[PDB]
């Protein structure tokens, strides 16, 4: 009756519990690295799930499920972080950080739905995405995986990811399981280091880290993944307050828990908080973990531990019931969702996914400075009716030369970013994705420049080499005079130098936090040399995360932030520089002037004696929310409609935008709420709403804005999130800069 | 009886007799500590103040007269910031900052410093110093790092405990003993961004783990008073943190001294932080949390009176605060002798020769030699005529040498004394600071000690900064100055040695003056680059409030000396060290970062990290806690634990053997670290628990006993209990906290 598709879900559970040995129950809780060997994992360890399953291993795995005793269908899971990361011909979208600059949840939902379509066609049921970590220390190596530094915007974009992945539910053939990842606090640890200690109190976690996670818990995220880090001395894997009080108790979450990579084992060898594997296993079960990821010795460990009474098997059964409940709900015992090669050739890298990718890439680029040089030569047009052709030479500019230079100008691996292609986590595509699927900046300019223009190229700098540890280690490359001289010569015979700079994979991700936030290698010397030629320089930053830029970049003619823009990124950069699209992106994260300047996120807590460091301003180099267009927009008449509010009312306001320049714009209006006096220290302001507004040149619009009063909360001492009565200020404008915000007062009372 | 005037009556009975005679306004008055500069008349009579600070000699003698016209004639506590010497008394002995004295690793010497300070302080009629600081330097960006004893909780406790003992003398009743204060309780030093009084993201377990230990120690050893800092912590102003100010300080520790706020803490809660709607509510909240004395919030008077009247606080809680304040005045014997100033006493003890000699010794033992390619001791070492104190003799083979003494801190009087001294700015009455002739700068030291046939030249080679009005007071870093650099270069090119004295200055230091980059500001890096390139050996002497990132030219210079604001005698000590008239003894009490983004760089990091370096930078500090060279080599060997099984009440005993394999005498600082191999909660990978100084003549070997009480091998568990957990430990012993310099031996504890 456990194969009986009419017997309801709950009965086939203790039925299949009754036919499971104990080694197979402990197995059902496992998720093993298939890159080792699907044979041992499905057979000798009776695994309930596999990850990192190469295309040859996936078909193999279904085949071993047939030779087994009860043939329980596996959950096949993969990191599909921004596209189907490790599938040779898949659409690789911008990173999560790049996507956040669109401020566009509807588009991000499209990205997630396009990714799931491609993932399910390869037989994977479950992605470890989205990432809800909040980017509060820029030294952290995994900032590229976040949606930036704001909890409201993170929850907006992560909610859109979860919707797009999971589709119409557990029966949808192109729906997959999403994962709310790194619950919680993993992004802000000592020194910006990877999985160092998170000095994070319960109130601080509640204040800045949990809101996005609570949002997607209640919207139905199928699974949650536990972070690596220890918080207040306790690894999250055994943190009962977070897993029991908060996640199960307060929020009533009913989805499945998975640990991160060998969380259980690291309690022994890396945090040194468990003496041995038998007790790590026991503690993990006690804490309420459902799925245990790549701690293979949890098999023997969880078995020896039930065998000596440390954990009673009535708990090993607590997890296996919630896991198998998920498997029955998906239909996996009657349709295990095998890879479909005909479906793969129809949908993977289809034209409709490349068009989603192109749109996200174009909207994600942020123009940060512009002295008038852009749009180049005044802006180009394509031939009328040809939305895909070369630009035509513009009136008054028949022959221009564009020199495209810098280490990232023609580097498609860096442009795709971490968790994609050859980034390192998968060993079955060490060439990466096919080069012809990625348009680099150099490619974009060669494809789009008019027939009569020239595009030249010069590497101008190297970033790094690798060396053995002067007790594997990054060695920054020297400035190289001949390499710089060749780029300076190209710039001097050019009308425009496009310098593409940033980081690359050895300076990014797990175990690869950075201290300086600076450009490594010869890049600074190259920027200095280019700018000193007097040819106008556009700096294009292709990088995982905000970097301290040298003074030569602030003296450059324009600066564009591209944040790992995916496969179509280089086309988007050229279209922006040439005026073939209007800039739309807005920063989801702030830029420090120096690593010692941190914290530089916009919602810092009221406090301080002083306003500046004695050697340095506290103003960020670029603030959350900014980004130019190719026009001007004036914000005029901010007024609240009705200034009194009760606790479950809505704050309604109006503001008036006028496009006072010559080009259309899609403007991103940002609504911040400031709680003027608080009974506990709080953020000076917090983002609560935003609106995109389309304006033709000369057009005015009066825009309605609203914020629920129930979102104007703070977290009191004791951890209750409450609306506290009194005065508030509504602040509305084109970024988080105080000198760019209009302000209107309002009141909450009882 | 009249009982409170009867010295044969027990103190607690006198306190109750006086308390019962006081009106409510007099009780509230007694909790006021007011700035004497705002008018002594209304403070003492109209408001019945218990305490005054910043009291001029005229105001001291006027305050005693006004006390004589009050009903109860309750003597005043006169308090002052006496931070490293009698900071704001024109001719007083100014010692190194706490950061400087911490490099001595010498509690007995630090006790002498505090006792000599208290002698000078008590002669001016002051009863009470807001010192020592027990803040722990966990973020190098913080502007007040110079006020701390460095980054280690054990050594902070050692040196703070020594300062309390020295200050408070042989019992309150000793005429040269003053009240000590345990300063900035607690967590004030680790705030967001290293900024001053920003938010402290410090949970209860974190406070108990790294911040409370020195305070608990000095509480149980009888520190007279505790003082709050400024920051809010996990949302709550510390001024209203009942958990800390009551449950911990009274409940868990049994402390009976007086808790005073920091400057206008109660007021700030209204007009600055807007955490309290008015002064009646701020007053009530401060009292309910456990504060006994309110510093410079004069509206606390009406506020507290109104809060009692309206039922916001009980009179009984006012009573409890007044009982602790009166207990201190009775224990000082102020009701029988109010300790008036004595000018004959001042003239005999302030800046005496004994006090100058304590100063010289602490200056000498505090200098830290960080690098030395063998250029030092210069010309192989000098001797004084066979007149210890006096000019040096030219050594054999070096009849004529020129030392070029360069750099902006080479003759800067005020920068050498550091913050909280002289004209540092907290006293608007020392505008010129302390008399120039009382400080030997580095330039002075070399002019006074160089042999007759040698020459000392001088060239300021760089400036650090100018000031400018803010866009609307703002530091503008000075440009490298080509002609100024060239004058120093020309002095070094016609010298045998360049001594480049660099670091920071007061506008880059202290309250409201955190730094982000930790680098040398101004033309200093350009000066060092040009000096090293001349080929003349360069000694870099860092006179600075706190560890700074040094340029690569410093790491290529012949030698680096860390001096940390070394006080009035510092220049003499620096000249003596370079010339070999003393042996280097100082050891770092704090770690130096290579970059601000490298932090944390303190030695006791909580283990847990995936990885061991940043992708662009090693996590190895530039200079580690406990390092420092001498002029000889010392070899460590055969660390052995004498019995490895221990119970909860045992002592871990060990031996280690040291050999002075060099040719010069050395006083070596052996450090003992304890690592708890498996913990129930993540913990520091090692912690300092003991040290020992060992004198070794050249060629001498010594086998040295070592011990750590088992009861000191604690962690703070989940639940916040500080406990010894049973299991395995490792003892690590060596000349610094660098792992590659530590012998290790295992031992175990059974519970
Ligand atoms: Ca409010
Ligand atoms: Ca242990």
């Amino acid at each position: 009756p456990y194969l009986d598709p009419a017997v309801p879900v709950a009965d086939r559970v203790e039925d299949l519990l009754a036919r499971m040995t104990l080694p197979e129950k402990v197995g059902q809780m496992l998720q093993l690295d298939a890159r080792d060997g699907v044979g041992p994992a499905v057979l000798e360890k009776h695994a309930g799930s596999l990850l990192h399953t190469s295309p040859e291993n996936v078909l193999a795995a279904h085949e071993l499920t047939g030779r087994t005793r009860l043939r329980i269908p596996l959950l096949l899971a993969e990191d599909c972080i921004h596209g189907h990361s490790f599938w040779v011909g898949a659409t690789i979208f911008p990173t999560q950080l790049g996507m956040a600059a669109t401020w566009d949840p509807a588009l991000v939902e499209q990205v997630a739905h396009a990714t799931a379509v491609e993932v399910a066609a390869t037989g994977v049921h479950w992605t470890f995405s989205p990432v809800l970590c909040i980017a509060r220390d820029l030294r952290w190596g995994r900032v590229d995986e976040t949606f930036g530094e704001d909890p409201f915007l993170i929850g907006e974009l992560a909610s859109a990811m979860v919707r797009g992945y999971q589709g119409d539910g557990l029966s949808d053939p192109t729906g997959i399981l999403a994962t709310a990842k790194h619950f919680a606090g993993y992004s802000e640890t000592q020194g910006g280091r990877d999985a160092s200690e998170a000095d994070i109190s319960q109130r601080k976690l509640r204040s800045w880290f949990l809101p996005p996670f609570e949002r997607v818990a209640r919207e139905g995220c199928a699974t949650f993944m536990l972070g690596y880090q220890s918080m207040d001395g306790v690894p999250v894997t055994v943190n009962g307050w977070l897993l029991d009080d908060v996640l199960r108790g307060e929020w009533g979450y009913t989805g499945t828990l998975v640990t991160d990579w060998d969380n259980v084992g690291r309690m022994v060898w890396e945090q040194h908080i468990q003496p041995d594997y038998v007790h790590a296993s026991a503690a993990a079960v006690r804490a309420g973990n459902d799925m245990v990821m790549t701690t293979p010795r949890f098999f023997e460990g969880a078995l020896e531990a039930v065998d000596r009474g440390l954990v009673e098997e009535a708990a090993i059964d607590a997890a296996v019931r919630r896991i198998l409940t998920l498997k029955f709900r998906l239909g996996l015992f009657e349709d295990p969702r095998r890879p479909d090669v005909a479906r793969q050739q129809a949908v993977i890298a289809s034209a409709e996914h490349a068009a989603v990718n192109l749109e996200v890439a174009r909207r994600s680029l942020v123009l940060l400075t512009n002295d008038g040089t852009l749009p180049f030569a005044g802006g180009l047009d394509r031939a009328a009716g040809t939305p895909d052709g070369r630009a035509l030479a513009p009136a008054g500019a028949p022959a221009r030369t564009i020199a495209v230079v810098g280490p990232n100008a023609d580097d498609d691996h860096t442009q795709l970013g971490d968790w994609a292609g050859a980034s390192g986590q998968a060993d079955w595509l060490p060439d990466g994705h096919p080069r012809e699927m990625t348009t680099t900046v150099l490619d974009g300019f060669r494809a789009l420049a008019p027939e009569g223009w020239a595009v030249t190229h010069a590497r101008g700098a190297d970033i790094l080499t690798l060396a053995p540890d002067p007790e594997q280690v990054v060695v920054p490359a020297a400035p190289d005079d001949a390499l710089i001289a060749e780029a300076v010569a190209a710039a001097r015979d050019a009308d425009l130098a496009v310098a593409v700079v940033g980081d690359r994979i050895e300076l990014v991700g797990e175990g690869r936090s950075t201290a300086t936030l600076e450009l490594v290698g010869g890049q600074v010397a190259l920027l200095d040399a280019l700018v000193a030629t007097g040819t106008p320089v556009v700096v294009v930053v292709v990088a995982s995360k905000p970097l301290v830029l040298p003074p030569s970049a602030h003296a450059a003619a324009a600066v564009v932030w591209a944040a790992n823009p995916g496969m179509r990124g280089g086309q988007a950069v050229a279209e922006l520089v040439l005026g073939l699209i209007e800039p739309e992106g807005r920063l989801p994260i702030s830029f420090a002037r120096h690593a010692g300047q941190q914290p530089t996120y916009y919602n810092v807590v009221r406090g301080q004696h002083g306003v500046r460091y004695a050697d340095l301003t506290q103003s960020p180099a670029f603030a959350f929310g900014e980004g130019l267009s190719y026009t001007t927009v004036e914000y005029a008449d901010l007024r609240v409609l009705g200034t009194e509010h009760g606790p479950d009312d809505v704050v309604r306001a109006e503001v008036t935008l006028t496009n006072t320049g010559s080009r259309p714009v899609r403007e991103t209006v940002q609504v911040y709420v400031s709680d003027t006096v608080t009974s506990v220290t709080w953020a000076e302001k917090e983002l609560k709403a935003y609106r995109k507004v389309d304006l033709a040149p000369g057009e005015s619009a009066t825009v309605g804005l609203e914020v629920p009063v129930a979102d104007c909360t703070l977290v009191d001492a004791h951890g209750r999130r409450v609306v506290e009565p009194g005065e508030f200020e509504l602040r509305v404008g084109p970024s988080s800069r105080e000198d760019a915000l209009l302000r209107a007062s309002f009141t909450v009372a009882g």
